[PDB]
């Protein structure tokens, strides 16, 4: 699924990370923009051999499992299949012991390059949240 900029932003919301450790929801939603283009199927390989996958290109080197990814961890517990599906449930759920885990956003290296300190806020401007 490719959600729309305000439809994502509501469905972000809906699963409770509007304010997730204290990160406002336009930056959730500028993050998902770079990483994925807002395209819940998106996946990339990464030079290491791991792969991201979804609407935040969660890692199969720690967070999912793929079965592909030598001396990875699966920390969230999930098929990195998961991650792509339309219901953005178990990515959300992911991404909040992701953003917990000591570094916050800047586990993302886009929302570190492309959002961190810019106006996220015109990410959810006009949206009926
Ligand atoms: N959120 C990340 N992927 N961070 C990169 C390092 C992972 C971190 N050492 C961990 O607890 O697994
Ligand atoms: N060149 C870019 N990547 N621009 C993205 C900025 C988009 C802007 N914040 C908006 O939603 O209207
Ligand atoms: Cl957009
Ligand atoms: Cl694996
Ligand atoms: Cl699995
Ligand atoms: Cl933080």
């Amino acid at each position: 699924k490719v959600f729309g900029r305000c439809e994502l932003a509501a469905a972000m919301k809906r699963h409770g990370l509007d304010n997730y450790r204290g990160y406002s929801l336009g930056n959730w939603v500028c993050a998902a923009k770079f990483e994925s283009n807002f395209n819940t199927q998106a996946t990339n390989r990464n030079t290491d051999g791991s792969t991201d996958y979804g609407i935040l290109q969660i890692n199969s080197r720690w967070w999912c499992n793929d079965g592909r990814t030598p001396g990875s961890r699966n920390l969230c517990n999930i098929p990195c299949s998961a991650l792509l599906s339309s219901d953005i449930t178990a990515s959300v759920n992911c991404a909040k012991k992701i953003v917990s885990d000591g570094n916050g956003m800047n586990a993302w290296v886009a929302w570190r390059n492309r959002c961190k300190g810019t106006d996220v806020q015109a990410w959810i401007r006009g949206c009926r949240l």
